[PDB]
């Protein structure tokens, strides 16, 4: 089931046809942790957006996690972002061990991919963000609200808009508005219409739960709440 977990063997021997008994246990030999495949997935990433809308230039902050041992089996010796624009073609960075990377994005519409290589090469299965401005402005999100069940699991519920763009998944973006905490994000199918958000929540603090519809074309529009609703 693990091809990257140390294995205990043992083997013993006898005659085919029965006669006699069964010897003991060899040594145990064990396996040496090495590469076996390339990685099966590569690391989920969100954006952090710096920049005044009065710019035409905003530094994105791509931040991934590092990937499980599930996904990347053995190691993950580096990350490598690849670039895709209309105007640039396609360019590849190397990011290395890091889990975060700042870049400039300039053009109407840029696709990142993300790429975790170990000895063998790239992981197979990657994922897609495209960040385009025209695509920032469709919101499908007819109406989002949030309810808490307790201080570790919050309801969080949306209902849509129909929309003539093929809607690929959402990304629940929430964090703490009372302190400077870090902005947590969770990848959910686009079938799901409500979600079980498990993690420490004060009903009196304010959270502020954004839901980014996600596009082939691109991110939409998000819908942004900064408070339970008490209806």
């Amino acid at each position: 089931p693990d091809l990257c977990a140390v294995y205990a063997v043992q083997v013993r021997c006898k005659r085919l046809d029965g006669l006699g008994y069964w010897s003991n246990w060899s040594n145990p030999a064990y396996t040496v942790v090495m590469d076996i495949k390339v990685p099966m997935r590569g690391p989920e990433f969100w954006r952090i957006i710096n920049g005044d809308t009065m710019k035409k230039e905003k530094n994105v902050t791509l931040l991934w996690k590092p990937l499980m041992k599930n996904d990347s089996l053995c190691s993950v010796q580096r990350y490598v972002i690849n670039h895709h624009t209309s105007c640039n073609g396609t360019w590849s960075e190397d990011v290395g061990n890091h889990t975060k990377f700042t870049f400039l994005w300039t053009e109407q519409a840029h696709t990142v991919t993300v790429l975790a290589i170990n000895s063998i090469g790239a992981s197979v299965a990657n994922f897609n963000l495209t960040f385009s401005w025209p695509m920032s402005k469709v919101n499908i999100v007819q109406s989002l609200s949030a309810y808490p069940l307790n201080s570790s699991c919050v309801i969080v519920s949306w209902i849509l808009s129909p929309s003539d763009y093929k809607l690929m998944y959402f990304i629940i973006e929430w964090k703490n508005l009372n302190e400077d905490g870090e902005i947590k994000w969770l990848r959910i199918s686009s079938s799901v219409k409500k979600y079980y958000i498990h993690d420490h929540f004060i009903p009196i603090e304010k959270y502020q739960f954004s839901l980014y519809p996600i596009f082939m074309e691109g991110v939409g529009k998000p819908k942004i709440i900064n408070s339970f609703t008490q209806d």
